[PDB]
């Protein structure tokens, strides 16, 4: 129930909601249903339109109108926002050369400068070069600002998740809102783009601009408006609200439009229908800058222009329909779409099976346009798993195309209205949006790299003076695009320091079930095989640092010739392994009388070690070896790389995607980038939560031991940015690609998988690639920690991901 009988008179555009049943008169209340009565005469006049003009120039007052063009305009704030250009003869924001601003020109009683993010859906990145004609405000932001070539969105990439993903700093599985359709079986809720069960603060989680806002005292704009403000209407609310006084005026604001998303869906993204969304929403930022600059807040605010995605060429003849795949297509729900999310329709039916639904859409067709995955197998880039709000069974569909259940669903909802649409995978080059910071606070006439939509929240916190809530930004990382207010941080203290065992064991000790054929035999060399064990070759292999341990365990750290290793004692296996392949190095086989060595490591004890027999009697999984025999330096050198302690647990179809990469892959690497590091090392995350795995945690073991299976094993690859100098002597920024491969049993992931390595494997590992930042939080590893570099840089290339898309 609503009393609609109140009145909006003076409360037009109130920034505090009222409680029901009182009528409400904020920019919500027409998505509620419950505006007072005179809302609609009162905050929303259109009388004589938007714009002066010389006619109305110093006219009478009159109450009725849109906005004003006479005299006591500007005191009142109410001003057309073309009015000192008609009336005073003043040049429009985008007719006025560029001019830094080193400083806030702030008028009296701002306390600090007012941000307004302008945030515009379905804005695909490269709209800024392909319209940059028909957006003339766009530009001269862009232009005369701080502008990335484009920023990454989060996966899913739609509306909500990702304009929630930048109110918070977080992942859709962390917020909660995990797509624009979601059901809560706990709830037992469904939330949905119509209707009234998204209204409820239960959906959305984590800590958005806002409230953290609020909470610390500084005063906020609502930032939602209900579609049937119009755009000029809301830019008007936003410039009255900074004429209030002081105690009362809002410090951050946020203006949304539907455009360019709305046109995209009918025309494509590049229709020729595309023009004119583009042209008014570029006149809208217009009025915008030409409203703060009566106001003389032109060289006061932070501008952020923002997209919260792009829009990609879909039309419903690329539609995918699991009728073909399914016998039993009426026992499931599926939200459909550019993503699928498969469950039972029946909770009661005990005949659901995932394990036959997977497989029943698994490489069945030759040109399959969607890959089936149980949810904790999506690449780990997407941070997409951990919410029961998102459905086990989980459908990446190619980009241009959509997944339905039947075809009645695609012609019932029988030609085509639609020609683009998005949510694909976040990596996708037409998903990808726009970024533009434009003020005192910004750089002035500034490129930076491509960076993800999470790390905005924490530099929105720092425009503004706010402690961050909890998020997953990497704080810091942003800092190069800030001319002051940059957050300093301090690398994470070591929790753990390692032992540096020596030789402490005798072979006869082991009872290990190995063998290893090297019994074959000098005071140059043993001293020279001695100075190896006790690190004098760790410089080069070693180019970072150690990883800082961040958690508490008992770590040893193992020297040798060609690589370093820090050993855990609780997962009988290297946290972590470290070593340095030039752009001369040679490959060579594994030998002969070697192919099943694995020898005992007389630095640890038999106890801390793995063991041959538990591989001899595990009939489903076998080992390989993180520092790779193939790249020893030498034949005597490559003795160690047998060692029990560089073994791993490796299922036979996993050895051939490892192997591939380190006999190929490394050494091609090294070529093309003037030498590598690599490091690598197991990964544990049987929650799927993104977090490494505590001990308790692991839920499978090689058979009859304690040796825990990982669940994905990851590589970073570093070099030096300038390919001129080698990787182990670099002096300026370095370069980054890292993966996180998932440790599986199959390569049903890989529809290829029965041709040559060469023709699928670098595809699978193009798909699993990751930040560095992900490996730290499933590993609790600190990577980078001595370089030359400031860490703010190194934060940065922490949180590059390397996406293998063309330009
Ligand atoms: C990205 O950034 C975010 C934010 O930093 C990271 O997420 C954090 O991760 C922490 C560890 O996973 C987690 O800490 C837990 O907090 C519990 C209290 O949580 C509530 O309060 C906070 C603070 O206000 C609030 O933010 C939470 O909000 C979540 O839940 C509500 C639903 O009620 C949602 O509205 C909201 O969207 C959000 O959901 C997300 O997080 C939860 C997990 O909290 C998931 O289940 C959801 O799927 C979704 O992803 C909460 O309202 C606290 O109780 C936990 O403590 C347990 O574990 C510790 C381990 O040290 C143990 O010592 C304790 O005993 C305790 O265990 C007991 O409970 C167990 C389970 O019932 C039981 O098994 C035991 O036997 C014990 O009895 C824990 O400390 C933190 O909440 C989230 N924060 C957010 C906002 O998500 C995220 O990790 C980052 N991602 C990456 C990849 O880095
Ligand atoms: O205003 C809207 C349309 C709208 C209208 C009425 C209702 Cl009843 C609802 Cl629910 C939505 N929307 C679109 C969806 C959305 N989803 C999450 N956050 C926001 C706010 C926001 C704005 C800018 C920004 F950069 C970040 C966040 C927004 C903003
Ligand atoms: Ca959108
Ligand atoms: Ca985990
Ligand atoms: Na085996
Ligand atoms: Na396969
Ligand atoms: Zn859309």
């Amino acid at each position: 129930w609503t009393a609609t009988s109140g009145s909006c008179k003076g409360r037009c555009f109130e920034l505090q909601e009222v409680g029901p049943p009182d009528c409400r008169c904020d920019n919500l209340c027409k998505s509620y249903s419950s505006c007072c009565h005179d809302f609609d005469e009162l905050c929303l006049k259109t009388a004589r339109g938007w714009e002066c003009t010389k006619d109305r120039c110093g006219e009478v007052r009159n109450e009725e109108n849109a906005c004003h063009c006479s005299e006591d305009c500007l005191s009142r704030g109410d001003c057309c926002t073309n009015y000192q250009v008609v009336c005073k003869g003043e040049s429009h924001w985008v007719d006025d050369d560029c001019e830094e601003i080193k400083v806030p020109e702030c008028p009296a009683g701002f306390v600090r400068p007012p941000l307004i993010i302008f945030s515009v859906d379905g804005f695909r990145a490269s709209y800024m070069k392909k319209g940059s004609k028909v957006m003339p405000n766009i530009e001269k932001l862009r232009s005369c600002g701080t502008h990335a070539p484009y920023m990454r969105p989060v996966y899913p990439t739609k509306t909500f998740p990702n304009l929630y993903t930048l109110a918070t700093g977080l992942y859709p599985e962390s917020h909660g809102i995990v797509g624009n359709s979601m059901y809560d079986p706990v709830f037992d809720a469904s939330f949905h783009l119509r209707g009234r069960e998204k209204f409820n603060h239960r959906w959305w989680g984590g800590q958005p601009l806002w409230i953290t806002a609020t909470k610390q005292g500084v005063r906020a704009g609502t930032f939602f408006w209900s579609v049937s403000i119009p755009h000029e209407r809301r830019i008007l609310t936003i410039l009255q609200w900074l004429s209030l006084p002081d105690n009362e005026r809002p410090s951050v604001y946020a203006f949304y439009s539907e455009q360019p998303d709305f046109s995209g869906h009918k025309y494509g993204p590049f229709g020729p229908e595309m023009t004119n969304p583009l042209r008014e929403i570029d006149k809208t930022v217009g009025q915008l800058m030409d409203g703060l600059k009566q106001l003389r807040l032109h060289r006061c605010v932070n501008v952020i222009f923002v997209g919260d995605h792009g829009m990609e060429d879909v039309t419903c003849d690329r539609t995918e329909f699991l009728s073909n795949y399914l016998t039993n297509v009426d026992d499931i729900t599926l939200v459909p779409g550019t993503l699928g999310r498969i469950r039972a329709k029946s909770i009661n039916n005990s005949k659901y099976d995932p394990k036959t639904i997977i497989a029943a859409l698994t490489c069945k067709k030759p040109d399959q346009h969607f890959k089936p995955y149980m949810k904790q197998h999506l690449p780990k880039r997407l941070h997409y798993a951990n919410n029961r709000r998102i459905e086990d069974i989980h459908l990446l569909v190619d980009r241009r195309w959509h997944v339905a259940r039947k075809p009645l669903d695609v012609y019932k909802k029988g030609k085509c209205f639609f020609q683009g649409d998005h949510g694909f995978d976040n990596k996708v080059n037409s998903m990808q949006t726009v970024f533009v910071g434009y003020g005192p606070t910004f750089k002035y006439r500034t490129k930076v790299p491509p960076f993800e939509n999470i790390e905005l929240y924490n530099v929105m916190c720092d425009l503004l003076g706010l402690k961050p809530a909890p998020n997953n930004g990497t704080h810091g990382s942003l800092n190069h695009l800030l001319r002051t207010n940059t957050f300093r941080p301090t690398m994470p203290d070591e929790v753990s320091r390692p032992n540096y065992p020596g030789i402490m064991y005798l072979q006869s000790e082991f009872d290990l079930g190995c063998t290893c054929d090297d019994k074959v035999e000098n005071k140059l060399e043993e001293l020279n095989k001695r100075l190896h064990t006790k690190g004098s070759t760790k410089e080069r292999h070693l180019l970072y640092g150690r990883p800082a341990v961040l958690y508490r365990t008992s770590y040893d750290i193992l020297y040798h010739t060609d690589f370093e290793s820090g050993y855990s004692e609780i997962f009988l296996m290297p946290l972590w392994t470290s070593y340095t392949i030039s752009k001369q190095a040679e490959v060579s086989s594994i030998p002969e009388h070697l192919t099943n060595c694995v020898r005992p490591d007389v630095r640890v004890s038999p106890g801390f070690s793995q063991n041959c027999l538990a591989y001899k009697n595990d009939k489903q999984m076998s080992y390989g070896f993180l520092f790779p025999p193939y790249l020893s330096s030498s034949p005597e050198a490559k003795y160690d790389a047998f060692l029990v302690t560089n073994m791993v647990p490796m299922y036979p179809a996993f050895k051939r995607v490892w192997a591939y990469f380190q006999r190929v892959l490394v050494k091609k690497y090294a070529s093309e980038r003037n030498g590598v590091n690599v490091i690598s090392g197991p990964i544990f995350d049987y929650n799927y939560d993104g977090l490494r795995d505590t001990e308790d945690e692991i839920k499978q073991y090689v058979e009859g031991s304690s040796i825990p299976v990982p669940t994905h094993y990851y590589s970073i690859i570093t070099s030096c940015l300038d390919f001129t100098q080698p990787a182990d002597k670099c002096d300026g920024p370095l370069s980054v690609s890292s993966f996180i491969l998932p440790h599986r049993p199959d390569n049903d992931e890989s529809c290829n998988s029965s041709e040559d390595e060469s023709k699928w494997v670098e595809e699978l590992m193009k798909m699993h690639t990751a930040r560095v930042r992900d490996i730290e939080h499933l590993t609790g590893l600190d990577f980078y920690r001595k370089t030359s570099r400031s860490y703010s840089e190194i934060l940065t290339l922490k949180t590059y991901l390397h996406t293998y898309e063309s330009e």
